[PDB]
């Protein structure tokens, strides 16, 4: 269970709200992709996603 760091490009509604977030707040931002869920329950008392 061995990956990479392919760039990609990610758009949409949830894109264009952290856009204008970040134009609002005028600060940068750096996001990721999550892989190991899609939401996240509680699993062990651990929580992933």
């Amino acid at each position: 269970n061995e990956g990479m760091n392919v760039k990609k490009c990610c758009k949409g509604f949830c894109i264009d709200i952290l856009k204008k977030l970040s134009r609002t707040v005028k600060f940068t931002y750096d996001l990721y992709l999550v892989t190991n869920g899609k939401h996240g329950k509680k699993v062990n008392n651990v929580w992933n996603g």
